[PDB]
């Protein structure tokens, strides 16, 4: 209805900011929030691009799930980074290093090819293989990454299912209400305006999947926890969760 639909803009308008949740169910899109143009609105995808990133080196065998990225040592952003972890632990901490690793072992060329071959965004990531997700020149819509996501929950990427299990299995939060959430957080702050993402899914009770994509601009005095927080009390307003 309305009635839910202005109670999401007004989630937005609280933490003044402007942002978009998009919800996909089967192949229908509907789209909330103080600004609904964000929907169609390229930005860059930042750390939601691990999900594809993940897929196209596992699908390579570029990585596997149980190998350990060593920490070298050298000081990180975060102190939470600074130790060796598995792909689906750097997923869970967002440890971009070790994804830049990860891009590099698959190189240029290959990231390139996959990346157009699965039609990401406006498939172009130039030639910096390391950060081109973080500071362009490769972007994506929100539109887009709801639609990435029901396709990776219903394994219809065009990779093979089992590395789409896997994958699936790294981005997997919690278990709420009986239904499974999976989901990937995205911050772009090497951008100007900051773009701040969580793109995934809600698997219900009887398997039946919702997948989400919000995105907001983020502006100092806004804390990251908002992504999660305006995300699921959205879900729920909507009967989700």
């Amino acid at each position: 209805s309305d009635e839910k639909a202005e109670k999401i803009k007004n989630l937005f308008n609280e933490v003044h900011t402007t942002g978009v949740l998009v919800i996909q169910q089967g192949q229908t899109q509907q789209s909330y929030g103080n600004d609904l143009a964000r929907a169609s609105t390229e930005y860059v995808p930042a750390s939601t691009f691990k999900m594809l990133n993940a897929l196209i080196g596992l699908e390579h065998h570029k990585a596997t799930t149980t190998e350990v990225f060593k920490w070298d040592g050298q000081k990180r952003l975060f102190p939470e980074w600074e130790k060796d972890m598995t792909l689906g632990d750097a997923m869970k901490a967002s440890a971009i290093p070790v994804y830049q690793d990860l891009a590099r072992r698959i190189g240029l060329e290959l990231m390139s090819k996959e990346v157009k071959r699965v039609g990401y965004g406006n498939a172009d990531i130039g030639t910096q293989v390391d950060n081109f997700w973080l500071v362009g020149p490769l972007k994506i819509t929100p539109q887009q990454e709801a639609q990435f996501a029901y396709k990776l929950a219903n394994k219809t990427l065009p990779f093979s299912p089992k590395v789409q299990d896997e994958v699936q299995s790294m981005l997997f939060i919690e278990e709420k209400n009986g239904n499974k959430i999976y989901a990937k957080s995205g911050w772009g702050w090497d951008v100007d305006p900051q773009v701040g993402w969580l793109t995934g899914w809600v698997v219900q009770p009887q398997g039946n999947i919702v997948a989400f994509s919000l995105n907001l601009e983020m502006k100092k005095g806004i804390p990251s926890s908002v992504r999660k927080e305006i995300t699921y009390k959205s879900l729920e307003q909507l009967g989700i969760l």
